[PDB]
């Protein structure tokens, strides 16, 4: 796993990249790694934002599915071709797999000016792939075709004229003891689509949300190595920033700010980060009635963002937002933790990352077991469309 080490990077707030191959001769190309998503699909037509695209026509491997597909989103989209091509990952696993690749010639709010990434690794499973769950993803062509074990893990790090840049490792097949500390804490993968899961308790400073656990996966909860922001939804969003002003209440900080619309400056090197609380996640436990709780510190979730004007103050951003779509937990989440994705054990392992950010005073926590006595089910079952419940599965 030593060469795995920092094999992603990026910049701030632009997700995390790893680099990959694809054809032969092989071409490589900058890849976001999502666990939010099941498509492995490059540019691979001329972009204003891309400095290269994967050119089909150079592979002798390629293989065309003579097959488009079309994957829009809220706040962006991209079309492409399907086809087969041997992928690799240079510091990754040393084999080359024969994966589909969508070969993206049309886009729209896909790609980011500056991000360094050409393409997507979706990590998720065959439920959540375009057009449908036979087109299978690229983990599961890796470890169908190799004996790479059914698991990899993310230890996601910190960050004038640019973004900071970050570090990051994605470990293929297996756990790197060197990543963490203390215990890895599993809780159960709900269903295998997004990598979803179910957080039983929420906590502001050690202080009670108060809501019905229910509200916390409205109308899911998942992990998103692909989102930057910890995402909440509506109700969780407005009780804690509620909690949150209430402990920052000696600063009375713009509306813009809660809708990270607006950075708030301190002199540099004083921002009062003891009056920002803690914010605790307690997640289902492997046992019934246990959990564990994941604690993040506002150096997690108030982003530095370097103000060109005045370049003699700390700057940040409100990286909590809401959500209409169920909680995210994206990377202000990850980057406190080494974050295990145990497919085969269908459970994500959390534990204390040796590369989290912190103060003398408080550190990003991985802390269990809690119990809780006739505890109702926290999940929420999304209305079933017809158009899901008429397909068949074969
Ligand atoms: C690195 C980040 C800053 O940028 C990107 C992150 C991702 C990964 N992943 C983010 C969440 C996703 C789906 C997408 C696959 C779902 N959401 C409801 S979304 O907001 O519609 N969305 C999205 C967000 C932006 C563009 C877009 F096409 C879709 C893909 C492309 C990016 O540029
Ligand atoms: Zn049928
Ligand atoms: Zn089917």
């Amino acid at each position: 796993f030593v060469e795995m080490v920092d094999n992603l990077r990026g910049k701030s707030g632009q997700g995390y990249y790893v680099e990959m191959t694809v054809g032969s001769p092989p071409q490589t190309l900058n890849i976001l790694v999502d666990t939010g998503s099941s498509n492995f699909a490059v540019g691979a037509a001329p972009h204003p934002f891309l400095h290269r695209y994967y050119q089909r026509q150079l592979s002798s491997t390629y293989r065309d599915l003579r097959k488009g597909v079309y994957v829009p989103y809220t706040q962006g989209k991209w079309e492409g071709e399907l086809g087969t091509d041997l992928v690799s990952i240079p510091h990754g696993p040393n084999v080359t797999v024969r994966a589909n690749i969508a070969a993206i010639t049309e886009s729209d709010k896909f790609f980011i000016n500056g991000s360094n990434w050409e393409g997507i690794l979706g990590l998720a499973y065959a439920e959540i792939a375009r057009p449908d769950d036979s087109l299978e993803p690229f983990f599961d062509s890796l470890v169908k075709q190799t004996h790479v074990p059914n698991l990899f893990s993310l230890q996601l790090c910190g960050a004038s004229e640019v973004l900071a840049s970050v570090g990051g490792s994605m470990i293929i097949g297996g756990i790197d003891h060197s990543l963490y500390t203390g215990s890895l804490w599993y809780t159960p993968i709900r269903r295998e689509w997004y990598y979803e899961v179910i957080i039983v308790r929420v906590e502001i400073n050690g202080q009670d949300l108060k809501m019905d656990c229910k509200e916390y996966n409205y109308d899911k909860s998942i992990v998103d190595s692909g989102t930057t922001n910890l995402r909440l939804p509506k109700k969780v969003f407005e009780a804690a920033v509620k909690s949150i002003k209430a402990a920052s209440s000696t600063e009375k900080f713009p509306d813009g700010f809660w809708l990270g619309e607006q950075l708030v400056c301190w002199q540099a090197g004083t921002t009062p980060w003891n009056i920002f609380p803690v914010i605790s996640l307690y997640l289902m436990g492997e046992v019934t009635n246990q959990s564990f709780r994941i604690t993040i510190l506002p150096q997690q979730y108030l982003r530095p963002v370097e103000d060109v004007a005045t370049s003699q103050d700390d700057c940040y951003k409100f990286a909590i937002s809401q959500s209409s779509t169920g909680t995210v937990m994206g990377a202000v989440i990850m980057e406190g933790f080494y974050v295990v994705f145990d497919r085969a054990r269908k459970r994500i392992g959390f534990a204390v990352s040796a590369c989290h950010v912190h103060d003398e005073f408080r550190t990003a926590a991985v802390e269990g077991p809690f119990v809780t006595l006739d505890m109702e089910d926290c999940g929420y079952n999304i209305p079933q469309t017809d158009e899901s419940r008429s397909h068949h599965h074969h």
